[PDB]
């Protein structure tokens, strides 16, 4: 069976669950529910309060506690910025790719130190995300009636706001500080889509841990490439939050029905498979 | 009233920018300072000097204590900080011997303090995401430029001027940094990648140091120097390129005390407070 | 003094080589700490050469990891002037192929984390400030050495800068080259593959760096020999690389990567290196802006 978790009326609670993991406590509580029939666990990434920065977040502990509470699924949020015209606030992102620049986060699960699990982890990130996973989070929006765009068999004149982005790349940025203005041209030119603090090492470690992960970005901002009236800062971010999260929320329920509509026995086998495949020290 | 803080890097060790009246040997709640620092005045305008890199040049980039020297200055009363860096050059018309007023910055530096604020016990409670969009303050830029005009040397503006106006040495009115983690100069590799993004020079010391200093709701503005048989005439520009960055100091810290800072200083401050994330949750009872 | 020894730091597919009978086995310490492994003394021909693995015997130690300082100052300390390394590597261009080698002279650095230098103002480091230029960042002289033992062991040579591409006969050892330089452990995502690609690079790897910059602040002559194991991941699916990829491809090649090494040691031995030696020491001496 499957267990959709999700990193961020339609949700029977159950209650709320405190763990611990191997790599720490995770941000906050986890709130136990279910979709219909299926399993589901909430975690807020930034804790109570949203007082844990991007990069003080424990990302492993997170992950690992979703693992250790029989998730077969991560479904993803985050706020970001647009780097491209086309990408407007309001707009949603199905990521299919990333460019890491992060760093002094806990990244893996594996090494020879003694908070880390014993062995060489060298993981294959070519398509980082699960699949079969994006295409539901895309559909569960065409189930829900929002406009879908997909740049390779659309153009500009046929995108229709808001909308679902079928695929995009992500340039994560270590934070706290938003990017300068010479930053954002050149991630720009780098062709990258949005810019957010906290798609890796999320990413990263659900692979690790055996987990089908999918993020769904949501813009708030044109990061600071465009006018000055349109610079980012935090208000403008959670202005724009407020008005797009009943939609993502609609998005992730219809997710985690059609998660549980399907058999997934091969691709967690395929998930955990990879894993194995991985170790460099048992190869 | 103002007060103007000054960090001195690179052959700025042990500055002599004016008459020392007092000296405060302290430390920060993010730990120690590069060095004592040093108090006087400039007319009658009160100022404050530390070196970077202490007296001595023992400490390299990575290892300098951005915050403390941020906190000092700030717990001292300072309004502005005015930094000098020395740095190369990544495109042909940066010239060893010129200066310039960085606008804008590329920040490949890691593994340093970069923050007051977050999640940990030794931090300010809270989370901050400041907006560095244009991350100098635009008025204290615009004095380092005049004290330029104000001491003779020639200031060069491409947006507005054709390449026959850049006449050597010759103050750069806007140019774009990548500070570099160091200890290490860049391969060639490196450089020319630098390049082909259209950075303007190479450093080592102005990231954190300028986002802390906007964090701590202090106006900032950095004058670069850029420095680089040939080696003994490379000391001697360099001798001569300090001897101008002071002159340009003294100047912009007359300019500064010249002129009323009351609103700009509050919206230092007022902008620190709209970046607190935490803050803003609470103001609309989000989740 | 004029006595060469030559290090060989081995990479994987060289966690336990045989490049020569052992005469003493060193367990060292140094003042940043333990390095991955025993060193391995003794003489190819008449040269002494001393061999460490990079990832430690059983290949536990992931590149971010490895204690760079402690394997570089080790090797000094034991007298040796020159480094020889290897390094598996993923392909960014079409004219590198898996089973070619490449005589590097150029790196982008997006390493992190890792202690990068002997040099600082804590109790931990050696006292200074040490600024090293870098910009050709190998020993020239032991680069053409590794080239030239490629030619004397009849394996094919490829320099774009005097040859047409149809002289690119495959395997061969591309006599220049520029590595990209990740973090580990995971591999890129397309995304990065081409952008790394789109900047010009060459290959992409995991140790190169600091390895190559500590040996050069120690005074030592460095020069490095990556594998290519695979096309990374910017051409098809069953291209992709994964371990197995890099590993079954190594088992292949580590056999002419060791007859490069050693012909490269006997043709150190053969020739003069005091005033290159004396240079290397003077360069780390005139890099100190603290004196
Ligand atoms: N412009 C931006 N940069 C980084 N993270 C963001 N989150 C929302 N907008 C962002
Ligand atoms: N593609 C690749 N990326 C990084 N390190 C590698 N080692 C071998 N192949 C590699």
């Amino acid at each position: 069976k499957v267990k959709v978790g999700i990193i961020g009326n339609l949700f029977k609670k159950v209650g709320v669950r405190q763990v611990t993991t191997p790599f720490g406590k995770p941000s906050d509580t986890l709130v136990e529910g279910f979709v219909g029939d299926v399993a589901c666990v909430v975690l807020p990434r930034h804790g109570k309060g949203h007082l844990i920065p991007p990069s003080e977040v424990n990302y492993r502990a997170n992950v690992w506690a979703l693992k250790d509470l029989g998730c077969t699924h991560i479904l993803a949020t985050t706020a970001c910025g647009s780097l491209q015209e086309d990408l407007v606030p309001g707009d949603f992102v199905v990521l299919n790719q990333f460019m890491d620049k992060t760093w002094g986060r806990e990244n893996t699960f594996y090494g020879s130190k003694p908070d880390s699990l014993k062995g060489v982890l060298h993981m294959p990130m070519a398509e980082p995300f699960c699949e079969r996973t994006r295409q539901i989070l895309i559909q569960a929006a065409r189930n829900k009636s929002i406009n879908v765009y997909d740049k390779k068999t659309m153009d500009k004149s046929a995108c229709i706001h808001p909308c679902v982005h079928a695929e995009g790349s992500a340039v994560t940025i270590n934070g706290p500080r938003f990017s300068t203005r010479c930053e954002s041209f050149i991630h720009k030119a780098m062709g990258l889509d949005i810019v957010n603090m906290t798609l890796v090492p999320e990413v990263s470690l659900a692979r690790e841990a055996g987990l089908s992960y999918a993020s769904i970005a949501i813009v708030t901002d044109f990061d600071c490439w465009k006018s000055e009236e349109e610079h980012v800062c935090v208000d403008m971010v959670l202005e724009q939050f407020r008005k797009s999260v009943v939609h993502v929320r609609e998005i992730l329920l219809e997710a985690v029905a059609l998660i549980g509509a399907e058999d997934w026995t091969k691709t967690i086998e395929a998930n955990k498979a990879l894993v194995m495949s991985s170790r460099q020290d048992l190869l």
